[PDB]
């Protein structure tokens, strides 16, 4: 928000409005980098992004700590190079790359399409990157008519989404990514959680309008009383949160779940790519912003 609006106080002390990316601008298949992004907390072009200037945008912006997104930058980085054939050093080329599919970038989004959804031909693909609403709102669909929910049913959710992947990405495309997919399950809980309950620790909850908030505006919840997490999420939180997901019974099962998909996940560990292996083209679609309603600076 601008910064003299207080919106931000006490947990963020030094805000900056969101500005609409531009056609030009790079944005990511990531709703927390691209929420950055459209506050300039990370440059607002998306291009030229070092790995102190993400630790401090999460860490003072959104109450996630450095230990959280250790992980990230290292496979962030491995990734860029794998995309672009160079070291990219401490410079991330952009955000774009990031969605680079079957590597950072995995199937059966919460809110994206996977690169070859439904695509009638093999050489075809489709923007596996920006927010697609049809896309949540089969992840919300899980919890209608809900304000909350739990590890059990951020695990259902998540087994929808892979049900309905397997179903309808081109034959041999589709492919199950546990381990990334349950990090992020755990950041969801580690951000938009209901720390106004008691046991929010022990036994987190998800606003669902917060969660809806941040995924489809790509903006902060502030309105609808979220702040920072304080004190910040630490890395045990969420991979905590990650195995309570996969450990949580499972009593609605879709059908044409992949082997295995019911159960523990490895752990997640950094990306390699093969010297040889060309990367897939990057879908090259506009970044997406809200547009129904369009934000203001403070939204
Ligand atoms: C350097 C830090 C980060 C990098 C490089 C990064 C990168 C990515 C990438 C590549 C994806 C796409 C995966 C896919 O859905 O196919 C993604 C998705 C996601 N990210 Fe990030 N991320 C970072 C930090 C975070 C943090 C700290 C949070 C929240 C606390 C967050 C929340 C999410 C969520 C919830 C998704 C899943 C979106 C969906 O399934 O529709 N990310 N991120
Ligand atoms: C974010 O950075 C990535 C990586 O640099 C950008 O993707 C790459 O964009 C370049 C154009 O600048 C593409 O190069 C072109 O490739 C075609 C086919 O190989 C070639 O014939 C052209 O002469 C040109 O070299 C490159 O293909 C593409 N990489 C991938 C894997 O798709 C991306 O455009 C950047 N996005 C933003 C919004 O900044
Ligand atoms: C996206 O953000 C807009 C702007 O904040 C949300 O619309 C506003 O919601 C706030 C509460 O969050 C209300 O006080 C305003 O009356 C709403 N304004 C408008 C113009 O509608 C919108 O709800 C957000 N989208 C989602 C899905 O959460
Ligand atoms: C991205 O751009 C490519 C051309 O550079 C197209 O071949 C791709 O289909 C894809 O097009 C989509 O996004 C561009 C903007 O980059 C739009 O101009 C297209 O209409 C389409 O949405
Ligand atoms: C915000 O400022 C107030 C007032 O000085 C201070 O008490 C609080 O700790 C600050 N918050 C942060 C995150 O520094
Ligand atoms: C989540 O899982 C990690 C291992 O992947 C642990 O280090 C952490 O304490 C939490 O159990
Ligand atoms: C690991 O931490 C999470 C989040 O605090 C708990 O929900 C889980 O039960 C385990 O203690
Ligand atoms: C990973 O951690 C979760 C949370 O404690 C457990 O429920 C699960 O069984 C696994 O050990
Ligand atoms: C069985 O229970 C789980 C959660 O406990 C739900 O998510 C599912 O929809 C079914 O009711
Ligand atoms: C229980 O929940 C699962 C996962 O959402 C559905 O696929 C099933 O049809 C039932 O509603
Ligand atoms: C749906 O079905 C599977 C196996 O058929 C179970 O693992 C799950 O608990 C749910 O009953
Ligand atoms: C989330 O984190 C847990 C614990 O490391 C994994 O088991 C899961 O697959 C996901 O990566
Ligand atoms: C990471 O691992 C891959 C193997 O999958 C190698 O190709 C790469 O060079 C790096 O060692
Ligand atoms: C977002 O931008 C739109 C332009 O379509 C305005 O009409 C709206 O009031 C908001 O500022
Ligand atoms: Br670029
Ligand atoms: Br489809
Ligand atoms: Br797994
Ligand atoms: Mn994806």
């Amino acid at each position: 928000q601008e910064p003299g609006s207080g919106i931000g106080y006490p947990y963020d002390n030094n805000t900056l409005p969101y500005v609409a990316p531009g056609p030009t601008d790079s944005r990511a298949p990531c709703p927390a980098l691209n929420a950055l992004a459209n506050h300039g907390y990370i440059p607002h072009d998306g291009r030229a992004i070092s790995r102190e200037t993400l630790q401090n945008a999460f860490l003072n912006h959104m109450g996630i700590a450095n230990s959280v997104i250790e992980l990230a930058l290292t496979n962030a980085f491995v990734v860029c190079e794998y995309v672009t054939g160079s070291d990219c050093g401490d410079s991330l080329v952009n955000l774009t790359l990031l969605a680079e599919p079957h590597a950072f970038e995995h199937d059966h989004s919460f809110s994206r399409k996977d690169y070859k959804q439904g695509v009638a031909n093999s050489n075809d693909f489709i923007d596996n990157r920006n927010f697609d609403a049809e896309t949540f709102q089969t992840s919300l669909d899980v919890v209608a008519g809900k304000t909350h929910f739990d590890y059990a049913d951020m695990n259902e959710i998540r087994l929808q989404r892979e049900s309905l992947s397997n179903e309808l990405d081109f034959p041999g495309w589709f492919t199950e990514s546990k381990p990334i997919q349950n990090v992020e399950s755990g950041f969801i809980f580690a951000l938009v959680s209901d720390f106004n309950l008691p046991d929010n620790d022990e036994n987190p909850l998800v606003r669902i309008d917060w969660w809806k908030y941040w995924f489809t505006n790509e903006s902060f919840p502030y309105h609808l009383g979220w702040h920072p997490p304080s004190p910040a999420r630490e890395i045990e939180f969420v991979t905590s949160a990650s195995s309570a997901v996969l450990a949580a019974s499972v009593t609605s099962t879709p059908s044409s779940l992949p082997s295995g998909a019911i159960g523990p996940g490895a752990e997640a560990v950094p990306l390699s790519f093969a010297s040889t292996m060309t990367p897939f083209l990057l879908a090259t679609n506009a970044p997406y912003y809200a547009q129904d309603p369009t934000l203001g600076p403070n939204d």
